């Protein structure tokens, strides 16, 4: 019982209110070491998620589940760096996204489940860092590497006790084949959070999943376009449904008797490269508030429509705790 | 007239035998970092890379040209330290090959002339080593993305003076489109090398390209998979044309006039993730000589069907030289 993060593990006490999907830099495997001035610099990257986690940290954050993954560009000595100066708890994940390069997709079930058992067992790359959680991702039905990777997540879970937490297409119901292939390997649903689970509306699919023992992530809550006109790119990635749609969601799964399913996040980033120029600019004039979006306003709105504070804090707090620390059975 | 290598510039009398298009490593960005078991360890990677480059050097060979980009996971740290151990100058390279991750994929074409910019002038990551290539790619018909590869590479070409090399599905005559867009930003052919050349039989593809000035890189030389029985993978990336034929094509190009436009190759690497695994195992019983091919084998080949040392002398020493050695006409 205690949970791996940057600086080394951490008792189930001390995680404490815990954002469980967000990035500090959305990138690709070899870029920031690259390509340091596409952020700025390195310097400007680490100031200013120093500064969001401070904020986040005054407004109740301790922990934050980071899960990008080595397609992401990972940088767990970064992570750390933040990690420190913000006194904010970091969990580092293995596992793949969606952008793997050739020397990943190339690879058998076997040999993807000995990388992310390094990485949760030994070590990220000559850090000594290890991985809390596993991060996988399907965009619809899932390419044949793509269910290598969720059996090779499966199977590093069902040695280790670490969770896995997927990226979905929702609208596409991805979670209804994750959890088939999760299971044809033997995977607990409650070792899984199925992610981006607020981008539908769909009660049929979220129920489906959360009644066979899965966790629903509502993880993009501050993710909308709304009132953004005449932006295609920013429309595509964040959708148009209110954040308050989103937040909803939770109240709903709330009233259908899982709240100790539920785990809610802001999918928030520092730098992101991985998608057009200037994206963090327009995504942190839709929500300044950044990771501190949902503790400032998600908390007090649900609240506001009958949510009392003990199931928040148990959705916050309890939940996180829960699903991070490592078992096979949760 | 000096050449950026691994472990600072050379003067043009320095480089004498250069093959112009090798790899230490195959891979992916962060790859030899995250994962350096797949190789071994990254010390038997050093020590195979170390071996083969002294055995090349005892064969004559003084310079290779690792055109490794960003996305093979080119680590200069591993060149200079292969290089030192070896005594054989290392030339590395910028530019994208077929596999760029999303935050490269993403960029404009002036975001990705700065990219390649800083790795010529500025440094390679923090390391301080600079780019005296500039490698791009094509498998047929160019994506939007490569277009703006191939036109920021001419952009990066005419502000340095550093040469361009290609890669290109020769079957398909890619090398047509290249030259387009490479002289519809102002390149002169002088600088280019349309490589994998020797991938196809076409005279009339390879002398087009060779009378409008390009140089012509005949770079698989030992490439065949003839005599590996039922091994597919094998066969549809090595081809199961002889290294004869291929050789054959070098004393074509001379008996057509164009001994100054060939530059010759091994295309060999010493570990190899972007493909199958045990590729190497497989490359190697095909060619234990190696990157010392081309000295050993050929050389003496072509010799005995009439090529003149001197000749020969001229395309491994003369050629490599005047292409690499920075200017805007050559
Ligand atoms: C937390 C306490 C339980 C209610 C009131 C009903 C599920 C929701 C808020
Ligand atoms: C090098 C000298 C010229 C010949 C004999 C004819 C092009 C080829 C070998
Ligand atoms: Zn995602
Ligand atoms: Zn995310
Ligand atoms: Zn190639
Ligand atoms: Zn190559």
């Amino acid at each position: 019982d205690r949970i791996n993060t940057v600086r080394g593990p951490i008792t189930i006490s001390e995680a404490g209110f815990t954002l469980t999907h967000e990035h500090i830099c959305g990138s690709s495997a070899g870029f920031l070491r690259a390509w340091p001035e596409f952020f700025g610099s390195r310097a400007a990257l680490v100031e200013k998620a120093v500064r969001g986690l401070r904020r986040a940290r005054a407004a109740g954050v301790r922990t934050i589940v980071d899960v990008s993954t080595f397609d992401i560009g990972r940088d767990v000595s970064l992570l750390a760096e933040v990690s420190r100066a913000a006194d904010v708890h970091i969990v580092a994940a293995t596992g793949l996204w969606e952008d793997p390069p050739l020397s990943m997709r190339l690879r058998s079930v076997e040999e993807l489940t000995q990388f992310f058992l390094r990485e949760i067992q030994y070590g990220i790359e000559d850090t000594g860092i290890r991985a809390g959680i596993i991060k996988v991702a399907t965009n619809g039905k899932a390419t044949p590497f793509q269910e290598l990777v969720l059996r090779a997540a499966a199977r590093a879970s069902l040695a280790t006790g670490v969770p896995v937490t997927t990226h979905t297409a929702a609208s596409q119901r991805d979670g209804e084949q994750q959890a088939a292939i999760f299971e044809s390997e033997g995977l607990s649903p409650s070792r899984v959070c199925i992610g981006h689970s607020d981008d539908t509306d769909d009660l049929s699919y979220l129920t489906a999943l959360a009644a066979r023992g899965y966790l629903i992530g509502l993880d993009g809550i501050p993710h909308s376009a709304i009132g953004l006109e005449d932006n295609a790119s920013a429309s595509a990635l964040l959708g148009n449904r209110s954040w308050q749609t989103r937040a909803l969601l939770i109240k709903a799964l709330i009233d259908q008797g899982y709240m100790k399913q539920i785990l809610v996040s802001n999918d928030w980033l520092f730098g992101f490269s991985s998608y057009v120029t200037n994206i963090m600019d327009v995504m942190d004039s839709v929500n300044p508030d950044g990771m501190a979006f949902i503790p400032l306003r998600v908390i007090p709105f649900l609240r506001e429509k009958g949510v009392s504070q003990e199931t928040l804090a148990g959705i916050t707090v309890t939940n996180p705790a829960r699903f991070l620390s490592p078992t096979l059975r949760a």
